């Protein structure tokens, strides 16, 4: 009579959204409310180099090598990290898969997809939030020419010393950054829209309008989830 | 019972540790497997505020203004996270409470607490951990005078130009935050120690030598967590 603990129906999601589009706050917001797991590339590569575990071994003499991170390895540091406790519920991936390969291997090492929710924003406003990012770099304080400006333009509102703009952030980089994300998403979705497997799942493609209010965009997020 | 299971006691867990002790990485650790929220204080903050949330709208106008969190608001920002679906199995707090009035604040809301986890590092390894910082602003990559270090002194590998030392990362202020946190985790064991609440329990307090392989120091951590 204290069994009580009812194990719902897995969420499992991919979540896709260009450089600025905001996918990290809707992630948390999910995480926080359905009890999954957000797992993002960039901390699981981290935190595998820190493990000193044999796939942490193998990764640090790559990346210590020059050589960038395969497709199949990434795939398989994926599956040993959904298999951990806090991914009973299911998991949110950030970051994976990037390329056809990554979720062909998904498919092969018999991961399933839910949903693949994409937030949409339009390139205009993706590309206004990056390059108006600045940097005091001696303390590392941020602003932002629009929203949130210092005092005094180029200057950091504390010692006076000016800003810089991060080199990625110039506006060409921006731009070809942003159509390598969206090329790349295409394909993505068309595969996964043309998804045939015996192995896993067809996921169901979701499409935010991610240009309203915080909390807006998660109920349309919601909504959709629950339908 | 058809897939249905012992609903278990909540693992509740203050998680301490200096500048440089790496207790980051074993949050994140006991997050997975434990399956508990890690909450930091820096994370917990950014969220409130990006939620449009009425508490995070209030929190928002107060860092605008240029003033502090107090004690008292803090804790209520604990409130509201704790509160939320991925916390119904526990959660690990993370530079949440650093004071007395956070500490009973967070008793008088009735959060028990069940450990008080210390990572320990030797001072003289955890002011070389911080001073050997080495960043390029510019790209905001990332080196270590000892622990990774640039192909060439004071410049970056791929582009050459200089590299600083962050301003807070200065010998001078990484002694006084440790002489800070050292005080202020003195008083805080204490205070649990010497435990006389009426509405909450008193934690168990466990000491971690955090100068061990990642692997080692979780598993020292997992036998005092797992210990009956
Ligand atoms: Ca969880």
């Amino acid at each position: 009579t204290e069994n009580l603990y009812f194990q719902s129906n897995a969420m499992r999601i991919i979540l896709l959204g260009a450089p600025g589009a905001g996918k990290g706050t809707q992630a948390k917001i999910i995480e926080q409310k359905y009890n999954i797991a957000h797992i993002s590339t960039g901390d699981m590569i981290r935190e595998t180099i820190k493990s000193g575990s044999a796939l942490g071994q193998e990764l640090k003499k790559v990346l210590d090598a020059g050589e960038l991170v395969s497709d199949e390895f990434i795939i398989k540091i994926v599956k040993d990290r959904i298999s951990k406790n806090d991914c009973n519920n299911g998991f949110l991936l950030d970051g994976v898969p990037r390329t056809i390969p990554q979720a062909q291997e998904l498919d092969k090492l018999g991961v399933n997809i839910d949903y693949i929710v994409e937030v949409d924003v339009a390139d205009n406003l993706l590309i206004e939030r990056i390059t108006g990012r600045r940097i005091h770099p001696a303390s590392g304080r941020t602003y932002h020419t629009k929203f949130n400006p210092p005092k005094v333009a180029d200057k950091d509102d504390v010692t006076g010393e000016p800003l810089i703009t991060r080199t990625d952030d110039n506006e060409d980089t921006v731009k070809q950054r942003l159509s390598v994300y969206h090329a790349q998403t295409a394909k993505l979705i068309d595969f996964y829209r043309n998804f045939s497997s015996t192995n896993t799942k067809i996921p169901k493609y979701i499409k935010i309008n991610g240009d309203q209010a915080v909390e807006k965009v998660s109920q349309d997020i919601f909504d959709q989830l629950n339908k």
